[PDB]
């Protein structure tokens, strides 16, 4: 018997506040200059945000927006008054960018516990999340505010997932909510049965699930009032929530191996296993310093296998290139796409379409294999 | 099978933030061991900007943070705006005000005597050693940002070759890459690292050696570029051999179970192998909330162990304590001990006698098995 | 004919937010280390506050509180609210200030006037549009209009004839307040009433007309947000509302964030002080005091009186009783007036002279009779 | 006898780095955009330089480019190494300017001169800043190589029934490199390449320079400078831009303000105005004031102090003024042509009596006009 637990946090969060930013900065330089060159980082902490680092850009004008870019954003996540502990039109905003072949070894992911192919504990999460914010967005419950934390916990016997064993969510909300007669049943009905019933998990036992809501309390205050947050602080709720395997995301051009060939692996992964080639698959690619082209390309399938792994690699290294450049044309990766990949994971979404989630080299690798 | 680690000196800009943040955890904890402290620091070109929550009874020390920073910087040893950055003319900005469900790993293997994985292990040896020759003046030229990369060659599991090694250092401009920085690295940094080590198996007779491979590195640190506390998590840990219950360390006092409980597993999984009970073990701990010691201990040892999992794990029940209050008091974690573990990993080190990588519960668990 | 106009602003004003930070961070290390030594500016815009300079302390708890100090005078001056541009409680806040734990004179020309044309000797055009500034925070602290938000500016234009101050030409009144006030059928009536009017009462000047005064409240209309919103401000950049409004020279130099070894301020009091009292006592109807320092030696080398023919005395009998009756060495200001104590924040808003709502040193009137006898 | 002492600062003074920066932001964007709205405040403290603000403006890659003109600025002024104090290559920047595209005040200002100097200001503040500008042309022409940024003049004149008698003292007070003997190098080498050569430039007829006290760097040492060890902010020395003292002043700084400001063009308009009537020989001295009204664009009142040396009656040269020149101020910007990248190097040795480089306040072109309508 064993308990496995993973965690996603709302845009509202103050770490997840800077990886938007940083994301969103990216973005409005990409949409000028699909060229430009980015590595902006984020502080945040009561009352302000700072805005660092270094890009390469001909959008001088986008450049020049930047300021307005990080207000409309901290809108846009609902921080819109001193009573919700942050102010996006009102809050400190200081921008300090400057302006004028690799060794590694990348890992990616997939596993048929979930649609989207992801690990259920993060999935779930992750659906959660996203589904609190929604309910706030949509008026559902026009009560919330955008701080929120959500925590899933499934309990597995021989590998299989056979219980939901804990829930917790933790929301921001107005003052004078009722944290027993109002939040805990519209929380528990409007989020996490909807969510449990859009799953529609064919197995997992949910029926004495321990539900938690705002177990710590009121939660008036959110986002960096009485913290901090900082860009790329959020790893493993960006990707596998722990249950598989360095480099954040947020803030960097494709053009940062951290980033494109962990959203090529991904890619791959998913490809593999939904060609049904493997129930649960970890792919690694090695590269050396001056070869463009991996050095090694290496499949996992946990015994899980429908076809021999060197099979499996053989038809990875036919169907895929994996240089840099290839990885950033085949994934169309130099436009504004990355602001929505800054919250709620960037593997496994069900609301966004994003290029490394397409499932468009299953045929290929099944004619390859 | 290639896997590629990677560390870097103190110098680098995320590592000058990680030693920022927990040399002011450390002035504060020297004064006033129940300080709760949660520090960010950011870097980018002549500032430095901390921030976050502290909660002490430490005023002297909280007033001598500024100084405490400069200090940092200086050891760190930028020392001149002609390296990139100078600790005592730089800006500085301080911004700081005044259970749970969880589950955490930790993991240990008899790859090198510092029960760490091999690539990890060599990385780490060669940036400290990286950082040694330059305050020591064995090589008076280098300047402190460093990276260092090791690929090894896997044959079925076991370390064949040490395939590549990669140190780059900032240095002088007047130095010659090819007469001088090239044979100086390779005679004083990477062939006494290996001596050091003495690998009875490891091939290093074709190890391709690359010192700078993209030639001179004369400005460093924060210059041109930006850092951030918690960036470099699997720097840190393992070096991406083994997973990541998530959290970045520095900046935090041992409250925070996302570092004490990591530096706990690290000490259960390493007192495990060094028992002889396996060759190498993955530990996971599982907490819920309202409670205070764990719902769930359980070990994977791949294979490798010499007594039933299930009795390892018996055994850990028995010599450990792993309530939160508990870790911290056998831990001794409330102390002035943590600036040093912002560099060169948190685990695994040879220079510095850190409390979850003693040996003292070896005993304990052979007569409890 | 001649119309002078002189203006102050309220403590929520942005410069007036700096002012009145840097000497609060003054005053909380002086009250644990009098000898601390203190440079401190402030700086505000949208959202944050920075803080920055130099201190030589023992006063480190203090010193470690520095944030909370900036917070809670913040929420004194009353913004406490997004919705009133600025909040105390939320806004950013940056410390940049060097500090060190401790262990000749210059050249120089400092300047002090007075002038019987008020109770508090000031000459009328600053006078009136502190009295202004002073009651217009008032009202909205105490209750009385409730409505008001911090920021505001007053403005005084007086026509005099032949140096006679004549008319009450022009009063502005500008003041930040809540969105939903009728500018024409609530502030404006409002302002006249509870701060124009009782302002002119309290002043009841003999001779001065205010029959036709035209009268301004929010000239450019709604005022709803203030402070730092969409804004910035700066430490010592309101010099001339600090002082006399215009009608006296400066010798340059901002008060607030510097301890009193800084002559800038220390001697700028010093020449107030005497200036008041020759007036008290009957010497001259107006003066401008001045002195001189060189470099290596602690007393003046010069002392000038400038009675612009309105003595009653000799000026160089002015000037020899100034001279015996008054140390004017540095570190005798400051042991005499009592400088080494935590009473500056006061100070940073409303003007450094002619304070009829708090008593400040260098405004007693307590070297009249040495003056007198002396002469 | 009489004492007045004025001061001047070198560009390295940490308040003048900020006025700089402050209008080296309001040029950059003045450059491609004339109508823009600047207000943009500069602060500076040990290793970094915090710009602040409100602009209104469509030079959006002027905009951009701020850290760069930041930058430049710093190197230009001449820190360039952490071993000066501070290096505009490698220090802080960061920048907290409010940016938009686009989409009556009660008020009395003063000008002032006098036939004091060529430049007809006060002599005090007219030597200091002959000094404070010689002694960075020495630094910045090699003369004397070693000196570095940051300094500091003053001036005392002694005085009797108003003629300036003596040279009373001078203090000059310079950064220099950590190797130079402040009593057998610096000493002699100022006295001779920076004060010396300034009163011969000045070639005063009168004024007894044989015994004058000169100090130099009389606190000692001075190696590091600007923001080092301080801090510094944008319109922190007024006197030092206006008239040392000498001349009063309806407040308000100038730097990083576009001349929408009245605050800055109707100051120097007041200095335009003053420096035609002395120079047009209607008075030795002349302090010009202008009142306006809210609602009104013309001055409600325009009055002449003449100290009792007019050549005319005071009334009749107010009524000159009143025909000659055009004070509202849409008329001023219009006359004086202010609506171009001007302003940078105001920011250092004086907004008025600049004998160094031409600006519009201080053209003697009124004169003719005057002496017409007399
Ligand atoms: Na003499």
């Amino acid at each position: 018997g064993r308990l496995f637990t993973s965690e996603s946090v709302t845009e509202g969060h103050p770490d997840k506040i800077c990886d938007a930013i940083s994301d969103s900065v990216l973005d409005a330089l990409l949409a000028a200059d699909p060229r430009s060159r980015v590595a902006v980082e984020t502080l945040v902490t009561t009352g302000q945000v700072h805005v660092v680092g270094e890009v390469t850009t001909s959008a001088k004008e986008a450049f020049a927006d930047i300021t307005n870019t990080v207000r409309a954003r901290i809108l846009e996540i609902g921080y819109d008054s001193s009573d919700k502990g942050f102010d996006g039109a009102t809050c400190g905003v200081n921008i300090g960018i400057g302006a004028q072949g690799d060794q590694g070894l990348m890992f990616g992911y997939a596993i048929n516990a979930t649609p989207e192919l992801m690990p259920l504990p993060i999935a779930l999460a992750h659906r959660l999340s996203r589904r609190l914010t929604e309910v706030r967005k949509n008026g559902v419950l026009p009560y919330l505010r955008p701080d929120g934390k959500t925590q899933v916990t499934i309990a597995y016997e021989d590998n299989v997932p056979v219980r939901l064993d804990t829930v917790v969510i933790s929301t921001q909300h107005a003052a004078d909510i009722d944290l027993e007669k109002t939040l805990d049943p519209d929380i528990r009905e409007k989020v996490l049965n909807t969510v449990l019933d859009d799953l529609a998990h064919e197995t997992l036992d949910a029926s004495t699930v321990r539900v938690l809501v705002n177990p710590t309390g009121k939660f008036v205050l959110g986002g960096p009032m009485g913290d901090a947050g900082l860009t790329g602080r959020k790893i493993i709720v960006d990707t596998y929530g722990g249950w598989a395997r360095g480099g954040a995301f947020s803030g960097k051009d494709p053009s940062k191996v951290d980033r494109s060939a962990a959203y090529a692996m991904r890619w791959v992964a998913k490809n593999v296993v939904a060609a049904g080639l493997a129930e649960r698959v970890e792919v690694q690619v090695a590269y050396a310093i001056g070869k463009a082209a991996p050095v090694g390309l290496f499949v996992e399938t946990f015994g899980t296998e429908t076809e021999d792994p060197v099979k499996i690699e053989k038809a990875i290294g036919e169907v895929f290139d994996l240089r840099p450049g290839a990885i950033i044309r085949d994934l169309n990766l130099l436009r504004p796409i990355y602001a929505p990949t800054a919250a709620y994971g960037h593997f496994g979404r069900t609301d966004v379409e994003l290029p490394w989630e397409q499932l468009d080299k299953v045929d290929d690798l099944k004619r390859a294999i």
